[PDB]
């Protein structure tokens, strides 16, 4: 996984999201003080390319343990979840809903059981919205996590 050398336009993307003409889920106002991440949809397995301070702190994982990985790792108390595996602590329907929404560039909002680095179980009120890069086409996905 590689990252944009100059960094990501997180604030620009936040504004883009709040300005979206056809919102499908209720986000309301959000900013960089929250736990959020940006994944690259044009790279293998939609890797995380940006994680806010709040996300790292809320989950207990460091930047080096988050960047370049699919966020599904939060689905196991040991931070290890293989793609297509049948999770034993997370509802399959919820996981499937997330997968199809991403594949369709459709907004989605769910409550999913996740685990912190120390293994603590928590419910993640998660919202994901597709983001267009400078080309005007969808390239990234911004996720908003809330314990
Ligand atoms: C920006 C962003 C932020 C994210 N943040 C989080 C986060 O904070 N926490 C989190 O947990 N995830 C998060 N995700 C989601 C995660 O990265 C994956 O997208 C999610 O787990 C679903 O995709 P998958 O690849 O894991 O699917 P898969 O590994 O393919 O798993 C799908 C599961 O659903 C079941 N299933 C599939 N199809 C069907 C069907 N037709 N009928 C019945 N069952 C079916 C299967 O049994 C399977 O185990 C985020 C994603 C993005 C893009």
């Amino acid at each position: 996984t590689l990252y944009a050398p100059g960094g990501y336009d997180i604030m620009g993307y936040l504004i883009q999201i709040m300005n979206r003409p056809n919102p499908q889920v209720e986000l309301g106002p959000v900013d960089t003080s929250c736990a959020l991440i940006l994944c690259d949809l044009k790279q293998k397995d939609t890797p995380i390319v940006y994680a806010s301070e709040a996300f790292l702190y809320m989950t207990g994982y460091s930047n080096a343990e988050v960047l370049g990985r699919n966020c599904r790792f939060l689905q196991s108390p040991d931070g290890m979840v293989k793609p297509k595996s049948t999770r034993k602590y997370v509802d399959s329907n919820t996981i499937n809903t997330m997968r199809k929404a991403i594949d369709r560039n459709a907004e989605v909002q769910v409550e999913v059981v996740n685990f912190k680095k120390n293994g603590q179980r928590f419910v993640n009120f998660l919202t994901m919205i597709p983001v267009r890069d400078e080309t005007g086409e969808y390239r990234y996905s911004m996720g908003f996590q809330c314990e």
